[PDB]
């Protein structure tokens, strides 16, 4: 069996890590757990067992077969390396190594094969763009795909524990206590690193992460730069517009695709049934359709809303859902290392390729 | 001055038509409460003075100069013909006229023009159009209109007064009694006429009114038949998805377009800045867009996160947000009247053209 490590074990996307190992049929002969200083020494559970909380540093991977990082871009791009050194192979759900041209960029149903050739990362894509990518390969494979554009409904979540509690602690003075939405003090949402704050509760907010030099914010790029990347096709025109909204899990979005070839809308409803990860919601006359609260928990994409657009030959629009901690974060990652393990890709990574930031 | 009646007095719309009607400079000598049989004898503000609502009636509209109806299609159906009858102009915030060729549908910074032909019945569009429209008709007015690609994010105000208490309620049940939202028991939500209800505490429901033949909501249909009728222009392309957010006044709107002539991003801010109504709020360098908590109470429609397309020459992008019981509903109402007033619209219509009943 395998030595895991969580990096980040104690955060959102930590403890649906922890859930998703419990869970996984990885044959795991030792679990370690490791976050910053503030939580070394505590203890949390791998199923009955008591597991201390050690600080993650640059000697911290000896042993470790598989690392799993959700612990914030920083927090990769000065330990992973280190990692990759000491022999470990490591599954990254942030930003910071995503677009590196030697890491694979991996949701496994699209893009499995880009596994065999790793170097000791492989990055998990952004939740909001894994998602798109499970509803829309089935049709990309028998249809094509020459643009997307998409509107996002963004959980809470996505932006950490912090984010969970300042959302949940705003609607609770709102509607217990009666202070106006305008009134609330945030401290965290729309983005943690940037310069202002606003509430969440009843509101939406049109910014997630920080704005790029194009007017786009970081998450809109992403889900551009991601897509073409995982679908190995820089031709696709896409762009995004993403919001944050009062939910606490689950990201929705809706899809506005136009195909290569005219895709029967009958015939994509089935593609979607049929493609491993998402399911199939949509009837209309039965008032079916994905919804946020009844994907959480779920490792699937649930798709519905699918209809040709008005005008537009080509054109399909649709609504997609998933667990953002799930297949947006902790499920595929750890989807990804049980893919590593049946392709036998879990070993140590000869030539290191990734800067050490720490000597 | 005149006699206004408020048809629908007691509801979402109405107690904001109350609002709007107290603010306004309409020169009002009487004010007239209307709602249903349930409603008939209760005691309602106007400014300090107190007024008796009365029961909804056929025989109701004698002496009325201006009726503003917001109490359901079916009411409106019923009654507003009778209104016409009796010497009245309507202004309607229900779907039941909006697509009548004998009737103006009025944003009244876009196509206040129509009202002048009007036969005594005024329709005002859908929340969502509303804003919409104020957003991009003087984008069009430069550079045209190809294309609208929208997704919404409506408040549960647009559903009506019941709406609301539901969402508190069952925001109150997750984070008081720690019910599941997926667990959770509704009544109303996504559209209090269909069939099935689910819960719209922390969830997005990506369905407004009732389905339609085509797979697109009601809700979405009318973005795409009223914004046609409003911009004069058959042509331009629109198609839209509709979802219910956990909020409870103002909707948002993403917001693409396809011009028919490059609009270059400076001169489109510049010209929405300029339009009537619409304010812009386009800051990224300092975290100014448009928000749903911010335009509550105001009349304005607040337009941001303007850029242009990463793909299409065309293309443009943007963010909308309006209080939906005022632009949406109530002050668009208003302002219709006001501009009757202004206009010397407010007058019998010889000729009638409603069916009775
Ligand atoms: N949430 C999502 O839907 C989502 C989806 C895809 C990707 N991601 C990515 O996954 C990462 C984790 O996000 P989250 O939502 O779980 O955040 P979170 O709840 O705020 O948790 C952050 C975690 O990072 C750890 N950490 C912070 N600084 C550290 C350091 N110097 N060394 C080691 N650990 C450190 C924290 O440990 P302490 O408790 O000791 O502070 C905690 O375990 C982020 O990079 C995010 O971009 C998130
Ligand atoms: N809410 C919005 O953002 C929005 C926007 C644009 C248009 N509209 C339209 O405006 C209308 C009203 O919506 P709302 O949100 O204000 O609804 P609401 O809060 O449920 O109020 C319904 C109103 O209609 C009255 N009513 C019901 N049946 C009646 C009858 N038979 N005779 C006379 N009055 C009757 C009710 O009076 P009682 O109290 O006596 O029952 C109440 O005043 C709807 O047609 C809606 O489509 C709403
Ligand atoms: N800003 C974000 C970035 C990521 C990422 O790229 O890992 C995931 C979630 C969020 C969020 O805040 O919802
Ligand atoms: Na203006």
């Amino acid at each position: 069996g395998y030595t895991v490590a969580v990096v980040g074990a104690t955060g959102a996307v930590g403890a649906q890590m922890i859930k998703m190992l419990e869970e996984s049929t990885l044959p795991i002969d030792k679990i370690r757990y490791l976050a910053s200083a503030r939580s070394a020494g505590k203890s949390l559970k791998f199923k009955d067992q008591d597991i201390t909380i050690e600080e993650t540093t640059e000697t911290a991977f000896e042993g470790v077969d598989i690392a799993l990082f959700s612990a914030g871009s920083s927090t990769s791009a000065k330990y992973a390396p280190y990692a990759v050194k000491a022999g470990v192979v490591v599954v990254d759900n942030t930003s910071y190594f995503r677009q590196n041209p030697d890491v694979p960029l991996v949701v496994p149903e699209v893009n499995a094969h880009a596994l065999d050739a790793h170097n000791g990362i492989i990055a998990c894509p952004n939740c909001s763009t894994i998602q798109m990518m499970v509803a829309l390969e089935p049709v990309r494979q028998k249809w094509g795909l020459d643009r997307i554009i998409v509107s996002t409904y963004q959980a809470v979540s996505g932006a950490g524990m912090g984010a969970i509690l300042e959302t949940q602690r705003e609607l609770r003075e709102v509607l217990n206590d009666g202070v106006k939405p305008c009134d609330l003090h945030a401290e965290i949402l729309p983005s943690g690193g940037d310069k202002k704050h606003y509430p969440i509760a009843f509101n939406a907010l049109p910014q997630i992460d920080v704005f790029t030099d194009n007017d786009y914010t970081y998450e809109e790029m992403k889900m551009t730069k991601e897509t073409k990347k995982i679908m190995e096709d820089d031709s696709i025109a896409v762009s995004a517009t993403c919001v944050r909204i009062p939910v606490l899990s689950a990201h929705s979005e809706s899809v506005y695709i136009e195909t290569k070839e005219v895709a029967p809308i009958e015939e994509v409803k089935a593609a979607i049934a049929a493609f491993p990860g998402a399911v199939l919601e949509d009837d209309v006359a039965h008032q079916i359709y994905p919804q946020a609260i009844n994907a959480v928990g779920s490792r699937d994409t649930f798709v519905g809303r699918i209809r040709k657009d008005l005008d537009a030959e080509k054109g399909i629009h649709m609504w997609v859902v998933s667990d953002n901690l799930l297949k947006g974060a902790a499920w595929n990652s750890v989807q990804i290392a049980e893919t590593l393990h049946e392709r036998g890709l879990v070993r140590p990574t000869a030539e290191l390729k990734f800067e050490l930031k720490l000597e």
